[PDB]
RNA sequence: ACAU
DNA sequence: CGATGT
C-alpha cells in the first residue's frame, strides 16, 4: 500500500546475464548511495540481487539499524528467507568469484541473526526501485 | 503466469 | 530478441 520511506533499497546491475555483476544500496528517502560492490566479472542477475540483500543485512546490523530492506527480486527475497541461493549458474573457474561470494553470504546467514524485514518493492505501483541502475 |  | 528464477 504505502512505501516505507525509512528503509534501504538495493538493486543489481549487469552487463549481460550471465555477465558482469555489480550492486548497490541507497537510502530510499534521498537516494544517497550507502554501499556499492566492485563489479564481479561473471555472475547472474539473481546472484547479484541476493548478494545485495545480504550485504544490506550486514550493513544495517553493523550500524544497529532496524530499517527494512526493499528489493524488487521475488527470487532473491526467497533465497534469503531460505538461506540458500538456488542458482543454476555453472560452478567453474570463471564463475569461482561470484560463487565464493554467494557461498560466503549463505555462511554469514547461517551464523548470524537479524530481524530486518525484507520487503518487496512494488515496481508496478511505485516505479523503479531507488537503487536501480537505469539500464 | 509472476518477479527480474 | 536473449537469460535468470519461483
Ligand atoms: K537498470
Ligand atoms: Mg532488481
Ligand atoms: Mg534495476
Amino acid at each position: 500500500e504505502e512505501i516505507i520511506w525509512e528503509s534501504l533499497s538495493v538493486d543489481v546491475g549487469s552487463q549481460g546475464n550471465p555477465g558482469i555483476v555489480e550492486y548497490k544500496g541507497v537510502d530510499t528517502k534521498t537516494g544517497e548511495v550507502l554501499f556499492e560492490r566492485e563489479p564481479i566479472p561473471i555472475g547472474t542477475n539473481n546472484m547479484g540481487e541476493f548478494l545485495a540483500i545480504v550485504h544490506g543485512l550486514r550493513y544495517l546490523k553493523e550500524r544497529n539499524s532496524r530499517k527494512p530492506i526493499y528489493s524488487d527480486s521475488q527470487t532473491a527475497i526467497k533465497w534469503v528467507k531460505d538461506k540458500k541461493a538456488k542458482s543454476t549458474l555453472v560452478r567453474n573457474e570463471e564463475t569461482a568469484l561470484i560463487w565464493k561470494l554467494v557461498d560466503e553470504a549463505e555462511e554469514w546467514l547461517n551464523t548470524h541473526t537479524y530481524e530486518t524485514p525484507i520487503l518487496k518493492w512494488q515496481t508496478d505501483k511505485w516505479g523503479e526501485i531507488k537503487a536501480d541502475y537505469g539500464r
